[PDB]
Formats: C-alpha cells, sequence, structure tokens
C-alpha cells in the first residue's frame, strides 16, 4: 500500500531561494530532508 | 494525499542537490552551494 513519496521543492542555493521538503521511502529508496527554510518569496 | 506538479528534469535537480547536501550538514544557513530547482515541484504519494 505505497509507503513512500514526499517532494516539495523551491531550491536556489547560494543565489537565495529556499523551500525544501524531502521524503523518499518506496521499498528502500531512502531519502530524508524534512524541511529547509528561507529565504522565501518566489512562487 | 493530493499533490501533483511534476517536471524539473535531472531527477528533480538531483533532489535539490540532496537537499543542499543535507542542509550543509545542519549548517543553519552556513555553507550553501546548490544552484538549481525551479518550478513548481510537487510530489505526493504516502500509503500504508
Amino acid at each position: 500500500x505505497x509507503x513512500g513519496x514526499x517532494x516539495x521543492x523551491x531550491x536556489x542555493x547560494x543565489x537565495x531561494x529556499x523551500x525544501x521538503x524531502x521524503x523518499x521511502x518506496x521499498x528502500x529508496x531512502g531519502x530524508x530532508x524534512x524541511x529547509x527554510x528561507g529565504x522565501x518569496x518566489x512562487x
């Protein structure tokens, strides 16, 4: 019954930006994250 | 549980550069680098 996913996004890096997300799972796809921050704006 | 979106290319910019190299190892803003992402984004899934 699933057991995986996540996502989110945004990005940037040195340039600014932010967002985050993460997740993973899916029978050993691993992953992590669980946040990020900002920055902000965009959208 | 909803979601959607899509696109991005390069396996989602490499998962956003592996989430900024794991948040710079917990750098709280310090470090940095990256240089990608865009959209949009999205996702979803979930399950049992």
